[PDB]
DNA sequence: CCTACTGCTAC
DNA sequence: CGCGGTAGCAGTAGG
């Protein structure tokens, strides 16, 4: 018999036949994944083997209920064409249209995160199907491949971190050679994926059977009701504990411990920001990005983020990157109290709370102004930036001249953890660093919206009220002109469109309403006499849903070391910038004294260079070049790199002299010659000024820079409203 | 009363 | 031009 529901899936030849236990099923991540199943088909053939694509991250189906499990048609799809069923216990596999189920995931986090939840899904839904040894297959592929290039040619296949670790430090310079990030699952030249398949057992690890603890580990990964156990096992995950490449056996328990706890780590790093800096890795990627190019004038959303994922090495889909540079652009009440990036186009508007945004190929962003005041470019050379694939991207984190976590706050849910932060008053933050530079006692903050006109009242620590604007304009007549910030117009316009016609279950109570919305809220309300005295019973505000609370009860961020943390008041978000703020401006003058003597060195070395050739005491025309290195060195020219280092003591370790022969022949006119003077004596100069400066000094200076920049901002986002 | 929803970066 | 589906957490409003 043969299926017809399903057409992507390709059905083994001998599918539920007498022989459906020996057959098969691939399911497959994706169709990159998914080519690359039927591409395998051509080599171990169809009979005993089928493939079925898994569309994406699969339902958790402990905590969904009877009808939400049913209404899923993926997981529906995988019963059919596995002829499974709930019934009983599973004692054999011999039920079914297949005797196998194999799991093709990108091996990436996110794959391990599939294949934890097809996991659960099985234990879950079905009774004894994993306790059916040798049932549940995983495919594998490396993570990164090695080239040595130069030496004894041969390719080295990593399957992890730590092995591919332990060779870079052990083995690597014994060889000129490179590293590749792997790709795919569904990319490699389809002729090296026959080569899988031809050994393909050496590809397949098969999941231990169900024993002790397997089904409680199962459950404290995916049971909804132990959010704060998860918070502890990541605690106490050991970096380096990773699953053994080569097994051929995974037991489940450590399936969780040692591989799914990996994509729950990265899930928290991905969603839940820096203390320092306020931003989760894709925004700081995206703005490194507009740093690197130089982003003053603009371009457009769906070309400027695949730019960002280049040059970042971001390895997801590049529509999660463009929702996050138009998340960082966007203006309207309720969004950003300070946007780094122009919302040039339309970004969405506080209507929806911005989910009615254009796609990104008609909206266009740039650098606000205003950013470069708050991420100082002369902090940019002390940075830890990223290494990955070889290659340099962002930074650990930015240390923007104010903590821009407190200025725009921050939302996100992870594994075990999630976070709130509110947005806050920039001057008022501006007020307390200023506290702690002079060793003052802080004032207490209070979540603050740009652009809205409402009232925030607290109620207990670390607990607010927000409350919109409701008057009585007429005899039975209400007027809305405020909203509880992040409540969208469109909320309050079901509402109010409810009571004007009723409901099934509830009766309307609204005689008339009328939307007269200008660059501001206004909603005029009729309500029969009848209604005015039941809304004064029940409250104006309550009734018509204009009071929202703010918790600050779960406000978590990764600290400076990288540790998530959770912070129990403002204040204590704001000290510990503050700190490591100060700490990076001694850090700044320290580092930007030195590259200055070195650059008044360099000018210095120029003008004797140039000096003693006018003078007529030095001669390059013929000499052959190892003959003038030689003099040059004897005259006690420094040598410099490619940084700016000098070097005196006699390759990019080294430096060279192109710093002096690499002039151009121009450099040697006297015009030339008295503007390198006036270059050096500026450099002199800049340093002299510097060395004359405190961290303090330098904070403030960037500080009434930013004040300055910040009023114009304020001036023109009203002028844009 | 348990439920269902919102927010958000990823598949 | 455009719609939709899943995870994961803390909290708030809905049936």
């Amino acid at each position: 018999s043969r299926i017809t529901n399903y057409p992507k899936l390709e059905d083994a030849n001998k599918a539920g036949t007498k022989e459906g236990y020996k057959c098969t099923l691939v399911l497959t991540e994706g169709d990159s994944a998914l080519s690359l199943a039927v591409a395998g088909l051509a080599v171990v053939g169809r009979d005993y083997y089928g493939c079925y694509p898994l569309r994406g991250k699969m339902l958790n189906v402990r905590e969904a209920s009877a009808d939400q499990i049913l209404k899923n048609a993926e997981i529906q799809a995988i019963k059919k064409i596995m002829g499974l069923q709930h019934r009983k216990k599973y004692e054999d596999t011999k039920s079914l249209r297949y005797g196998h189920l194999m799991i093709m995931t990108d091996q990436d986090h996110d794959g391990s995160h599939i294949k934890g939840l097809i996991i659960n899904f099985l234990e879950s839904s079905f009774p004894g199907l994993l306790d059916i040894q040798g049932f549940l297959l995983e495919f594998i592929t490396p993570i990164i491949k090695v080239s040595i290039t130069k030496p004894t040619k041969n390719t080295i296949a990593f399957y992890n971190m730590p092995d591919y670790e332990k060779w870079r430090e052990e083995e690597s310079h014994k060889f000129t050679w490179k590293q590749k990030y792997y790709k795919g699952l569904g990319t490699s030249l389809a002729q090296e994926v026959r080569e899988y398949f031809s050994n393909l057992d050496r590809h397949l690890k098969i999941f231990h059977s169900l024993q002790g603890n397997d089904k409680d580990y199962i459950d404290l990964a995916f049971s909804k009701k132990k959010a704060d156990d998860r918070k502890e096992w990541l605690r106490q995950y050991e970096p380096g504990t990773v699953l053994d490449p080569t097994l051929k056996e995974i037991p489940i328990s450590d399936f969780i411990n040692k591989e799914l706890i990996l994509f729950s780590l990265a899930d928290n790093i991905r969603s839940i920001p820096n203390v320092l800096d306020g931003f989760k890795p894709g925004q700081r990627k995206v703005l490194y990005g507009c740093f690197k190019k130089n982003l003053k004038s603009e371009l457009k959303v769906a070309q400027l983020a695949p730019y960002v994922s280049e040059c970042t090495a971001y390895h997801h889909g590049e529509q999660s990157l463009a929702q996050t540079i138009i998340g960082l652009a966007q203006n309207f009440v309720g969004s950003n109290n300070i946007y780094l990036l122009l919302p040039n186009g339309a970004f969405g508007t506080r209507a929806t709370g911005g989910k009615d945004a254009a796609a990104a190929r008609y909206i266009y962003t740039e650098l606000n102004k205003l950013t470069r005041k708050i991420f100082h470019p002369a902090d940019d050379p002390l940075y830890k930036y990223i290494q990955e694939d070889e290659k340099t991207v962002e930074p650990e984190w930015y240390l923007p001249i104010l903590p821009m976590i407190l200025v725009n706050g921050a939302e996100g849910i992870g594994t075990g953890w999630s976070t709130y932060i509110p947005p806050f008053n920039p001057l008022e933050i501006i007020k307390n660093i200023r506290h702690l530079m002079n060793d003052e006692e802080l004032e207490q903050m209070h979540p603050w919206f740009r652009g809205w006109t409402g009232t925030i009242e607290e109620i207990e620590p670390l607990r607010y009220r927000m409350y919109g604007r409701i008057e009585q304009i007429g005899d039975n007549v209400l007027e809305i002109t405020e909203l509880p910030a992040r409540t969208w117009t469109s909320t309050i316009k079901e509402y109010l469109l409810l009571g004007l016609s009723g409901n099934d279950k509830i009766k309307p109570w609204i005689k008339d309403m009328e939307e007269q919305h200008d660059d501001n809220i206004k909603f005029i309300i009729t309500l029969s006499p009848e209604e005015m005295a039941k809304t004064r019973k029940i409250g104006f505000y309550e009734r018509f849903k204009l009071i929202s609370p703010i918790s600050l009860m779960n406000m978590v961020a990764f600290d400076p070391h990288g540790k998530i943390k959770k912070y129990n008041s403002v204040n204590e978000i704001l000290s510990e910038f503050y700190y490591v703020r100060l700490e990076y401006y001694q850090k700044r003058k320290d580092h930007m004294s030195e590259r200055l003597q070195w650059e008044v060195e360099k000018y210095s070395f120029q003008v004797k260079f140039i000096k003693m050739i006018i003078e007529k005491e030095l001669t390059v025309t013929n000499k052959p070049r190892n003959a003038i290195i030689q003099e040059l060195e004897n005259l006690g020219f420094p040598r410099f790199n490619k940084e700016g280092k000098p070097y005196y003591g006699s390759e990019e370790l080294y430096g060279t002299y192109e710093y002096l022969l690499g002039m151009r022949i121009w450099s040697l006119t006297k015009e030339r010659y008295q503007k390198l003077l006036k270059q050096k004596q500026e450099k002199e100069t800049e340093l002299e000024n510097l060395l004359k400066l405190s961290a303090k000094d330098i904070w403030n200076t960037d500080l009434k820079a930013f004040e300055v920049g910040y009023q114009e901002f304020l001036q023109r986002d009203a002028e844009a409203r």
